C-alpha cells in the first residue's frame, strides 16, 4: 500500500529574501486641529513589510491633582489608522475596530500600556510634584498583511506607501479631578509618534495578486435601535455591539479603580468611596451635608431600617462623647413621589469596623452589600437629572471633590466592563429579507467560542475558509432583487424608570467587512468585490 | 537608504524557489453557513431526555453544537448554590444518531473532560459568582438565585478542521439526544432549603444551536472517527478491562470518589473562588467559630465528649505532642479564652493513635469586638490540607469511630452542605492527591506500558496544552482529518483483543478517616471507526 | 430556524478545491511509546547525567522530558526551592550520536525557549509546597516533602511532531546533562545547614521521550538551528560571536554578577512572585525595625542608629522627607519610635544618602497587647523592585562611609541566600531597562542600531510572550517544510562575525544598585544540515 510519508519532508528553498526592522519618524500636522501623524515608505529595497507598531513617549506630568492614564493608553491614542499609495487607500480601521481585532492578544494590549504606573490614579501635592513620570507605549497595529506572515505581506511594487494616524484628543486618554490643570496639559500636550514594521528586501520577487477584508462601521442616532450598511456586495462577517453616550453629562463618576480592572475591583473603589459619608463618627448630628439628606443614628441594636431594608451598623472603639451615624440616603433616584426609590444606601446590609483614636477616623473591616458593576457606571450628572424629583447626591463636599472625568472612547455597553446585555432581540435583514434573528446571544457565544477571546461581540461570520491560500467566502448581493445592504434592528431589554441607568443613551454600531481584490499591476490597488 | 548597505551587497538566480511572498487564491466549494437553533422534545428511570431532529434539504453538512439551558428563579428558605461549570454537570449522556443508528456519543464526564482545556467554554456553561456562591433566602418568598441562560459547547470530532470535519448531512435525519443528570448533581444546599419541592418544580428547558452550512454540488468522501468508551470498575478494586479493543487511538486512566455510603454532606465549600487554598480557607473559617471561644465560664452548647479548655497566661495549651498558641485582645475582664481541644476526632482503637483535628492548630491570634460580641481573627497558623476539606461528615460519626467524631455546635452542623457534584476525580475536591502509585496497562498476556510517576499525565498535560490531565497513553501522532488515524492494532488469535489496567493504590492511615472513601477506577478507551456516507450517514468499527 | 429563503436563493464551469470532504491519506506504519530511562551519573566536580538510546524498535524519538527526585529536607531554619527549580537544576544538555554533536544547548537558554510554555513550567516546580520559604524548629522536623519535578527539554525535534523527529539510522543516540551546584537552585538563611545538605543532596534523574517504531522509514535530510551563547567581560558593554556564516537570531541580554557579594537578601516572597509580591515581603521585613513601641530607647540596635521618639503631630522629619507615624492601644508607659537610618549609603561625608527610612511617608497600625507587637494596617512608602534586589554585602561594602546595616540581630539572621543562575537585568523582575542603545555589526558594516527596545516588542509579539529579549530574526520562513532564510557571510570582506555594542545607563553612584555587576550575554543561533548518511551527523552551512 502507498503511504504519505509522516516522519520526513523535503526542505524547501524559499524566496532568497533580508528582513529588518525599520522605525520611521513623521509628520505632524494639526487638521477640528485634530492630531495627524505622516509617514512615508519609499525604498527601492523596501520589497515588502508587515507587522506595524506605532510607539508613543508620553511626557512627564507634573503639578497639582489626580491624574491617570486609561488602560491600553496607546490603543485609545488612535482614532483612525489608512495605509494608502499612489492609487488610494489600501486598508483602512477605526480606532475602536483595531483595539477590538487586538483585545485577545495580552502581549499587544500589555504594550500598549497596562501598567499601575501609568493606570493607576496618582495624586501630586505640590505644582513641581511629579504625579506621573514620562514613558513610552507600543501599539501594534495589526493589519491583514500579519495573517500568514511573508505570504500576506503588503508589496510594495516600486511605489510610496503612506500610513497616516489620526489621534484622539488627549481629553479621551487621561483620567482626572476638578483640582488638575487639565486647560494646561491639554495646550501643553503633544503626541511624539514613531511607525516600526518588519521590512523585506526579496530578490526577485514573484507577486500574484491577493485578497483583503476591510472593516466598514456605521453609528445609528442616539437611541435608534437601526442601522444599515449600504452597498454590501461581498462582506465574510458582520458584527454588531452598543455604545453609551455620555455627551448629556459632565463625563464625571465617582470612583475608578485604576490598574485593577475586574468587576469586583470596580465594585471595591466604589463602596470605599462611598463607605466615608456613609458611616459617619461624631460627637453630635453630623455636618457637611446638603439639608436632603437624612442621617439616623445607629440604635444598641445596630439596626438602622431604611424601609423594607435592614442595615447592621457596629464600629468598635467608640468614643463616651461620640455617635455612630449612617447616611440613609447617600444617593437616591425617584421619577415621582409616590414611586418606587432607587437609594443606594439600601444597599447595605452590614457594616463593621474599628474606630481609629489616633487618625481620628473609622477602619471598617467587613462589608455585605448589593452593589453591582452598574452602580460604579453611573455619570454623576445622572443622579442630579431633572427627571429626578430629589436632589439625588446627598454625599459631602470632599467626596464631590474627588470624583473624576472619564472620557474613554472605546466604552461597550452601558456599564465600564460591558457585562450588562441591553440587546433582547437582534434582526438581520439582507435587502428586505431577514437574513439572521436571535432572541438569545447566540452568535456572541459562537464568536467567543470560535476566536478564543472572553470579550466578543454579536457577529454573523460568513467565512470559514482558511484565509491567505483560498478566496474568502463571502455574502453575495443581487442589486436586481434588491439584496445590496444590510440592514440591522435590535429590541434592547426594558429597565425600570426609576433607576439612574435607564437614562444612560445608546448607540448601535454595526461593523462590516468587505472583500477587495488586492492589484500589484502598476502599483499597488484596491478593487471591492461587486 | 531605510535598508543597510551590508543587507543590500548581500543579496545583489539558478536555483528553483518556493514563492513565500505570494499564492494562489484558491477558489472553495461554494457555501452558506447560519446559525440554527431548535427546541426539542422532552422525556422522562425519570431521567429527562431532550430530542432534537435535524432534517432539512439545505442544511447539507453542520459542527459546533451548543446547548444552551434555562435556570429557573430560586425562591425560598436555605442555602443554595450551582456547582462550578453548571452546564457541563447537567449532561449525563450526548448522541448524535441518523436512521443506520449511532454516530458518535459520549458520557457526560468525558464531554466535560474535553473541554476542561478552554476557558471560554466553561465560563459559557455556568462559572460566576451569581451561580456558584452559595446565597442564603431568609423568608419563604425571597430570591436565592435570579434565572439565567447557561450555554455548554458539545465539542464533538466535527470540529477539529471546521468545514473540512463537518458531519455532512447525506439528505439524511440527524437526531441530537441529550439525557440529563438528575437536579440534586448541579446543586449545593443546606438542610434549611427545601429540595423536595424544587426537585419537583424544576425542568430541563434545552435549546440546540449548532454552525450549519448550505453547500452547493458537496463532493462527500469517506472519513474517520474516534468514539470514546468508558469502563467503570468495581468499588475499591485496583483492577478494570476494556474489552473488544481492536483499533485504539488512545487510552486515558482516572479515579472517581464514591460517597454512596455517605449522606453527601461536608463542613464546608467555597464557592466561586476553586483554589485548593479558598477550600482550605473556607473550612478554617468554619471551624473557627467553635475552635477558639470567648466566654464568661465554661462554654456551653457543646456535647459532652467536647474538651474545651481555657487558654493559660502563656498562650499555650498542650493537646498531647502538639502545642497551640492562643492569643486574643480586648477580651473582657469577667470573660476568658478557650480552646476546643477535640473539635473533629476519629479512632479505631481506645489507646491508639488519634486524627485531631484541633492538633492541626499552631497558632490562633485576634481581637474580640465588644460591639458584635465575637472574636474577629487575624492571623491563624495551621496544616489544614485539601483532604481535610473533602471528608464527608458521615465518616466523622461512623462505626469504626471509637470517639462522638464530630463535636461541633449544633449552629456548626445546621451549615453544613449537600455536595452531589457528578465529575469529581480523586479523594479530594480538587483532585491534588495522587492516590495511583503505579500503573500497569496490559493488551493481552503481555505488559503495554507500566509508570511508577505520572509521566503519561505531564505528556498529556504537555501535549493538550492543559493544566488538568490524566496519566493517558496516546497512539495518534498522525494530524487529523487529512490522515488515517494511527492505532494499536489487535491480535485475536493470541489474546490481545482487550486492555487490562491494574494499579497500586497508596497506604492510608486507618486512624484517618478519607481511609474510607470508596475509590473507583475509570478507564477511557478510543476507538476508531470509519464514517461512510453511501446512501445515509454510518460507522463501522475498525476491527 | 432551519435554512433562511434569503440563504437558499442566493446560492440557488470554475475549479474549485473541496473544502467539505478530504480523502483520508494512509500514513506511514508506525508506533509510538513512551520510553523512560534511569541514567548514569558522574562527577568544581559537577553532576552530569548520562542516557544512552540505542534499540532496534526505536526508529525516531521526539519530547525529551527529564523527571528529578527532589528529597525530603529535614532539619532546622528556613528553606525553599527556586520557581521553576527543574529548569534552574539544569546548567546544560546535548544530544549526540557516534559522529559528535547533534544539537546542544545552555541551562538558561533552554529555559528561555520555555519561558512562553505555562504548562513546562509548572511541571519543572511552581508551587506554595515547593517555592515558599518554609521554617525548620527541631533537628528532625520537615521542612519539605519529597516531591518530583519534570522538565521539559524542548528541542527543533518537536516543531512539527513526527516530521520534525530525530531520525536513529541504527546509531546510538547519547544524551548528557549537567546539573548546576544545589546552592543555584535554593533559597535559606544561616540558620539552615547547607554545608550537610550540600554533601547529603543528590540528582536523581529519568528521561523520558516519545519513541517511535517505524515500519519502513524513508529517511529525507533536515535542518536545524544550534544556539551557541557568548558572555562578555564583567560590566564590558561588548561581546563578539565569531565565524558566523548563517544564522537564524541574535538575541541581546544582560545578566547581574554576584561574586563580589555573599549573595545574601534581606527578603524573598516565596511563590507569590510579582513586582508588587517582592515590594510588600521587603517592606514587611523592615517594619518591625523601622516603627518601635517601646517603654523608654529601644535596645538591641547598634550605636550608629538614630531611632527617633515620635512626637504628638505624628511627623518624623528625616532632612526634607517626613514620616508620619500613628500607632492605636499604645499603653501609657510606653512610646512610639521611629528608625531614621533603618539602611543608609553615601560615598562621602555630609553629602547625598540613600536612605531607606526616606522611602516611607506613613506608617499607620494597633499595638497587640496579647503579643507584645504592632500589627501594621496601611503603609505609603516609594519602596521599588531595585531595593528588593540589593544584596546586603553592598549595603556594608568599603564604599558606604556610614555602618549601613542599621537593623537588629533578629532581622539580619532572617537574611536569604539566592544563588539563582537565571536572572536577568539589575532586578530579580528584570524591570529596569539598563541598555540605552543596541549596535549590531556584521563585520565591520553595521547591521541594525537602536534606541529603543523595539527589537524585544518584535520578539514579544512574534513570539506570543511577556518575557522576551532584544532578538533579531532573520527567519520568517515556516520551519522544516522550508530551509531557513538566514544572514550570509562574505570571508573575502571579512564579513564573517556578529559583534554587538551596548551603551549602558549610569545609575547614581550614591544608590547601592551602582554597585551590582554586570554581564552581557549575546546569543546566535546558527544553520546546520542534518544527514542520516551512515549514522547521524551534522554540517555547519557555509
Ligand atoms: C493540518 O494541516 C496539514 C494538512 C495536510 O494535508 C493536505 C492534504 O491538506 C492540505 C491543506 C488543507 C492545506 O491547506 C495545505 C496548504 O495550505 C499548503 C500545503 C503545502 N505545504 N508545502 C508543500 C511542501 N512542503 C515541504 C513545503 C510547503 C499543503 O500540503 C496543504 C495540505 C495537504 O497536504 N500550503 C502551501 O501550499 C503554502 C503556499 C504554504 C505553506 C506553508 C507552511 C509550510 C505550512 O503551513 C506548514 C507550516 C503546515 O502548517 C502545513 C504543511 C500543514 O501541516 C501541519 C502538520 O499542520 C498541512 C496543511
Amino acid at each position: 500500500i502507498k503511504r504519505s510519508n509522516v516522519f520526513a519532508v523535503d526542505s524547501q528553498i524559499p524566496t532568497l529574501y533580508m528582513p529588518q526592522y525599520i522605525s520611521l519618524s513623521g509628520v505632524m500636522t494639526n487638521d477640528d486641529n485634530q492630531a495627524i501623524a505622516s509617514f512615508e515608505i519609499r525604498d527601492q529595497y523596501i520589497t515588502a513589510l508587515n507587522h506595524l507598531v506605532l510607539s508613543l513617549e508620553l511626557p512627564e506630568v507634573k503639578g497639582m491633582g489626580r491624574f491617570g492614564y486609561v488602560p491600553y493608553v496607546g490603543y485609545k491614542c488612535i482614532n483612525h489608522v489608512s495605509i494608502s499609495s499612489c492609487n488610494g487607500v489600501i486598508w483602512e480601521i477605526e480606532g475602536e475596530e483595531l483595539y477590538n481585532n487586538c483585545i485577545n492578544n495580552t502581549i499587544a494590549l500589555k504594550h500598549s500600556g497596562y501598567s499601575s504606573e501609568l493606570n493607576d490614579i496618582s495624586i501630586g501635592l505640590t505644582p513641581n510634584d511629579t504625579i506621573k513620570e514620562p514613558s513610552t507605549v507600543y501599539v501594534y497595529i495589526k493589519t491583514p498583511f500579519d495573517v500568514e506572515d511573508t505570504f500576506s505581506s503588503l508589496k510594495l511594487s516600486d511605489s510610496k506607501i503612506t500610513v497616516t494616524v489620526t489621534f484622539n484628543p488627549v481629553s479621551d486618554i487621561v483620567i482626572r479631578d476638578s483640582s488638575f490643570d487639565f486647560e494646561t496639559f491639554n495646550k501643553e500636550f503633544v503626541y511624539v509618534p514613531e511607525l516600526s514594521f518588519i521590512g523585506y528586501m526579496v530578490k526577485n520577487v514573484q507577486i500574484k495578486p491577493s485578497f483583503i477584508e476591510k472593516p466598514r462601521r456605521v453609528i445609528g442616532q442616539i437611541n435608534q435601535p437601526t442601522a444599515t450598511v449600504t452597498e454590501v456586495h461581498a462582506a465574510t462577517s458582520l458584527s454588531v455591539y452598543t455604545k453609551p453616550y455620555y455627551g448629556n453629562t459632565d463625563n464625571k463618576f465617582i470612583s475608578y479603580p485604576g490598574y485593577s480592572q475586574d468587576e469586583k475591583d470596580y465594585i471595591d473603589a466604589y463602596v470605599s468611596r462611598l463607605l466615608d459619608d456613609l458611616v459617619i463618627v461624631s460627637d453630635g448630628p453630623p455636618t457637611g451635608y446638603p439639608e436632603s439628606a437624612e442621617i439616623v443614628e445607629v440604635p444598641e441594636d445596630g439596626i438602622v431600617s431604611i424601609q423594607d431594608a435592614d442595615v447592621y451598623v457596629k464600629i468598635d472603639n467608640v468614643p463616651d462623647n461620640m455617635s455612630v451615624y449612617l447616611h440613609t440616603n447617600l444617593l437616591m433616584f425617584g421619577t415621582r413621589k409616590n414611586s418606587f426609590i432607587y437609594n443606594i444606601s439600601k444597599k447595605f446590609s452590614a457594616i463593621t469596623g474599628t474606630y481609629s483614636d489616633a487618625t481620628k477616623r473609622t477602619i471598617f473591616a467587613h462589608i455585605s452589600h448589593s452593589i453591582n458593576i452598574i452602580d460604579t457606571s453611573i455619570p454623576v450628572s445622572l443622579w442630579t437629572s431633572q427627571r429626578n424629583v430629589y436632589n439625588g447626591d446627598n454625599r459631602s463636599a470632599e467626596s464631590k471633590a474627588k470624583d473624576l472625568f472619564i472620557n474613554d472612547p472605546f466604552i461597550k455597553g452601558i456599564d465600564f466592563k460591558n457585562k450588562t446585555d441591553i440587546i433582547s432581540r437582534l434582526e438581520v435583514r439582507f435587502g428586505n429579507d431577514v437574513l439572521y434573528s436571535e432572541n438569545g446571544p447566540i452568535s456572541r457565544i459562537y464568536n467567543e467560542l470560535l476566536t478564543k477571546s472572553n470579550n466578543g461581540t454579536r457577529t454573523l461570520t460568513f467565512n470559514f475558509t482558511p484565509k491567505i491560500f483560498f478566496r474568502p467566502t463571502t455574502i453575495t448581493a443581487n442589486v436586481s432583487r434588491g439584496k445590496d445592504k444590510l440592514s440591522v434592528r435590535v429590541v434592547y431589554s426594558t429597565m425600570d424608570v426609576n433607576h439612574p441607568i435607564y437614562y444612560v443613551q445608546k448607540q448601535l454600531v454595526v461593523v462590516c467587512n468587505d472583500l477587495y481584490k488586492v492589484s500589484y499591476d502598476q502599483g499597488v490597488s484596491i478593487t471591492k468585490i461587486m
